[PDB]
């Protein structure tokens, strides 16, 4: 039959072809010989530190590929205005080497990047993004004034609203814009005398970074850690959040009087901020975006991973379990209590919050949505099924095809 | 080349270098990754009306041989040498050739330790080899499963068997055993396009019908096997209730559990798949180990196309099954799959839990990275269908690859 690949859903029997991957542009780390699927940054989209400027022939034809691409989004593709704008850009790659975009292109890529993510298992909401443009922005300061103005617009008092804020590209010969934070709001790491961890173990990197450059450290196990912005060729700055920006929810259990008492808490605002957002050739080090989370986020990978805050076994102990046995399913238990109590304590606080299944029904969703649309869409299986009850879950019986489309949010080195 | 391959969990990091000695390609290509699909859109097991390139055979067939040496450190050896002999003898006379019962245990034990779905591998050295190609008809079969399924399931303490029927031979009919399962209860469609029983097998529970069987009216009967014997129409065969174990479902506390009256059998025995071992097919090679929990408790009973009984549970067990975020489903899942382990415990039946399964496999990860240099798995199907994070595989990194000898899906007889 058709010569693209065949997508099949288990649970209703139902059948699709994905051709949208027909203009993907851009190997992935897969061959005929092995499947490297299930790896988390295979070396392939990593935007390494180009010094050199791009081949002006390749950012050229990236840049032509976008173009037509807004131009068809609003429907006048093959237009003068179009033809145009392709000579505007082809004109001024010629005479600087790179090349600007305009407002609505900006806001159309930003979503089309979200639109594009394979990871994201809310991109029924790529539509509506708040996009703010900042590529006016000329200090390290500046850059903190803007994260303040979104985290406070993204926030919105517990009623979160998807956004993303864009500052200025990169620019051969000088440095990038980068926050080297890997979200605006994450907690510290504290490395101890005995070895261990306190706080959150995976931020244990940057906060020892935070300290090198002047913040003095607390010593909680929920400090929320300062801001390091770095404005083109200058060391970084420290710049510490305001309380108030900074909303928080306290975890308690809706039957469980005692999970209260375990002092247990997150943040409300999910600030990825690390990624590199790349439209049409140019590529933009610095675009935080946030959404609103999904439970078992907080429920199952930062307060159950073994290397998070692995609070699975004080949560079994509570609830009297049998911890010296695999069969009790002791995990699976407080796995899901835990759980449970991040939902009950965002719906409480008011703070927008999607469940598991909520959350990947509206993929499906989703999905039926982009076939019509493009003909497919690009997802990370792994990465879409739930941390806990996956086959409880649609997406778990869909088969999904993974691809590189741009624009796109790629991972990027560490600027140290 | 050779992949890195790292585990979050730990921050260790490996070096796939067996991925090398993949000769069979998969679904996947740089443009796009297709590792999330169940079958193969081309990699099936075309017919075998005619031979196989007497080149291609003889490749396949020096390369197992000299793995087979290689097994019994007689590498270069004179055995070795005149083994190789007979095998390119057979091969340029009558177009194929055969193995030696030996040879065939090898095959059998490393199509195992090849197969990327098995979490189970850190068995792979233990597997009961039962010797059945001097077959010839669908009674023989028949007997040959019946000793299978006697010797397999050992009064409840279960132990790895595979059972090898007649190779595939060109222009003649495969032995095949229709069933996917030697074990499988009953799929019924009833008036209003429902199912009564189980909906996964609804076709060859019809089939079955169709050839005679008198079907029964509940949900967990067990259906009969329909062997087939060469280009000849399959014959219906009636399990002896005795030899198939089955296992009644109670809960550890939750006294109304029992009254559900559910029940599932106790030897898994996939019998649908080829074994390939050096070019030669087995297009009827039933295997069977033993079930772990999440099996049966997951995605039998819950998954919307199974029994799906994951809300008359959660009914049972008085839950707000108005909204999703209530987590009803979580929660019933998580008992039935303990109403399972307890079952099988009390009745004394072998079943391994997820979380013992799994931490098993990161071993044989460890062991076979020791062995090979590497692991071929396939990170959706090692991955529970509950608390995956929750196990250590779901923070593993892993290389899918073909290697032989190996286990195939091949198309189904009708
Ligand atoms: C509004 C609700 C949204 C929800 C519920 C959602 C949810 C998710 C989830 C569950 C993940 C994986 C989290 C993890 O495993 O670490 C994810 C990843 C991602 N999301 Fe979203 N998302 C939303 C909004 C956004 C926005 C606003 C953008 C971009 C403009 C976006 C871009 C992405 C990308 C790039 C990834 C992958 C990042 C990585 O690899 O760590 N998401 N999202
Ligand atoms: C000793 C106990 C064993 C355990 C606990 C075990 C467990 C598993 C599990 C959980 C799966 C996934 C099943 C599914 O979701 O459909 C699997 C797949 C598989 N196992 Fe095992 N296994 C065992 C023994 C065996 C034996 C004896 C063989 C072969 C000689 C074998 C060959 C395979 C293969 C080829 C697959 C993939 C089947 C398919 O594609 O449907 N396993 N095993
Ligand atoms: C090793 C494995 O790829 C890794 O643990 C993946 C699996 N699926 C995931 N899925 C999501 N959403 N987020 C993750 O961080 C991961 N980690
Ligand atoms: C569509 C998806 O590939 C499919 O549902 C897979 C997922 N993981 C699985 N994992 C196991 N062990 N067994 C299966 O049958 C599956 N099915
Ligand atoms: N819903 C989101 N926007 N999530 C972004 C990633 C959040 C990250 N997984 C965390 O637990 O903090
Ligand atoms: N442990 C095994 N031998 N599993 C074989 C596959 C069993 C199949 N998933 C079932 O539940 O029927
Ligand atoms: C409940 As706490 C110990
Ligand atoms: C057990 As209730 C119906
Ligand atoms: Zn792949």
């Amino acid at each position: 039959g058709p010569k693209f690949p065949r997508v099949k859903n288990w649970e209703l029997g139902s059948i699709t072809y994905d051709t949208l991957c027909a203009q993907s542009q851009q190997d992935g780390p897969c061959t005929p010989r092995r499947c490297l699927g299930s790896l988390v940054l295979p070396r392939k989209l990593q935007t390494r530190p180009s010094p050199g400027p791009p081949p002006a022939e390749q950012l050229l034809s990236q840049a032509r590929d976008f173009i037509n691409q807004y131009y068809s989004s609003i429907k006048r593709s093959g237009s003068q205005a179009h033809e145009e704008r392709l000579q505007e850009v082809e004109a001024e790659v010629a005479s600087t080497g790179t090349y600007h975009l305009r407002e609505s292109e900006l806001v159309f890529g930003a979503k089309q990047a979200w639109r594009n993510a394979p990871r994201c298992v809310g991109r029924i909401q790529w539509g509506k993004l708040q996009v703010f443009d900042a590529r006016d922005c000329s200090s390290a300061q500046e850059m903190f004034t803007y994260i303040c103005n979104h985290i406070k617009y993204a926030t919105n008092r517990g009623n979160l609203r998807s956004a993303i804020t864009v500052f200025p590209q990169r620019a051969p010969g000088r440095g990038d814009f980068r926050i080297w934070n890997s979200q605006l709001v994450r907690y510290a790491g504290y490395r101890q005398q005995d070895g261990s961890v306190r706080g959150d173990p995976a931020n244990v990197e940057i906060t020892e970074l935070c300290i090198q450059h002047g913040w003095t450290p607390g010593n909680g196990r929920f400090d929320v850690l300062p801001l390091l912005l770095q404005a083109p060729d200058e060391a970084p700055e420290l710049f510490v959040l305001p309380p108030e920006l900074v909303l928080e929810v306290p975890l308690e259990h809706p039957t469980l009087e005692w999970f209260a008492a375990l002092g247990l808490r997150w943040y409300a605002l999910p600030a990825v901020s690390n990624m590199l957002l790349e439209i049409g050739g140019l590529e933009f080090s610095a675009a935080p975006f946030s959404g609103w989370y999904m439970s078992t986020e907080i429920g199952t990978r930062n307060l159950c991973d073994p290397h998070r805050y692995n609070i699975l076994e004080d949560v079994a102990v509570c609830m009297d379990l049998d911890t010296r046995t695999t069969s009790s399913l002791w995990k699976d238990k407080a796995a899901v209590e835990i759980n449970l109590a991040v939902l009950h304590s965002f719906q409480l606080a008011k703070v927008t919050i999607v469940d598991h299944h909520a959350a990947t029904v509206s993929f499906m969703k989703h999905l039926d949505n982009e076939q019509k649309a493009r003909g497919g869409c690009p997802a990370d299986w792994a990465w879409i099924v739930p941390p806990i009850s996956g086959s409880l879950t649609p997406v778990f019986h869909q088969e999904m095809v993974n691809y590189i489309l741009s624009p796109a949010f790629r991972y990027q080195p560490d600027p140290w």
